[PDB]
């Protein structure tokens, strides 16, 4: 996982659960007191998994619940640490940009396997977004969408279309419907 993104999770975990939980959890995987992660650094996925496992053990919360709350709260962290991706954008623009953003931010990681997040308009007031990744981080994905709606103050409904796993890739396709129309028909 891209290191500075793991950085946002650590910060979001402190917001949710406190510095003691997080400090103890980072201690258990040997992290310096207290490390600053560089933009080129990759952090091993299994190290992330062990950090979150320690948070689960100390808080008593299931790891999937933690990932969901982290996704919900990490949009705010992103707005602080990566503010250029926000900057007056509308929610639908933000969501439809995510696939390209994740390709850009992992371009110079070796064996980079960013999630794919392709969104396509399906109605004047709706997009379909399909998560595709070997990591199967459904709760984080769904939590980011919910946090995105709160942050942009645009009400959405999220309905699952389908999910699957083939050849190690997990897929989750959701239909995001906006209360207000966000698209118009134009001649192709
Ligand atoms: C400014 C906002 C965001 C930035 C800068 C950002 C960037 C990133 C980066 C660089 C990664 C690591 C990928 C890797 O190392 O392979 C990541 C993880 C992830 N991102 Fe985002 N992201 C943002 C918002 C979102 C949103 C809105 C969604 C979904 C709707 C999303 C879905 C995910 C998921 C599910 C992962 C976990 C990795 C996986 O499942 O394979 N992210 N993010």
């Amino acid at each position: 996982m891209k290191g500075t993104i793991v950085g946002t999770w650590i910060k979001t975990l402190r917001d949710l659960y406190g510095n003691d939980v997080v400090d103890e959890s980072l201690k258990s995987v040997g992290w310096e007191p207290d490390r600053v992660i560089t933009p080129l650094e990759d952090i091993d996925d299994d190290e992330v998994r062990r950090i979150f496992a320690k948070v689960s053990e100390k808080t008593g919360k299931n790891v999937n619940e933690i990932w969901r709350e982290v996704g919900r709260q990490n949009i705010k962290t992103f707005s602080e640490w990566f503010p250029s991706y926000f900057a007056g954008r509308r929610l639908v623009n933000f969501l439809m940009m995510m696939d390209e953003v994740h390709l850009q931010l992992t371009k110079m990681i070796k064996g980079a396997t960013p999630p794919r997040l392709i969104a396509k308009p399906v109605a004047k007031d709706a997009i379909e977004m399909e998560y595709v990744s070997k990591r199967k981080m459904y709760d984080y994905f769904l939590g980011l969408i919910e946090g995105s709606s709160k942050f942009f103050k645009e009400e959405i409904s999220v309905e699952e279309v389908e999910r699957g796993e083939k050849d190690g890739f997990s897929r989750l396709k959701v239909r995001i419907k906006f209360k207000n129309p966000v698209f118009e028909y134009k001649k192709n």
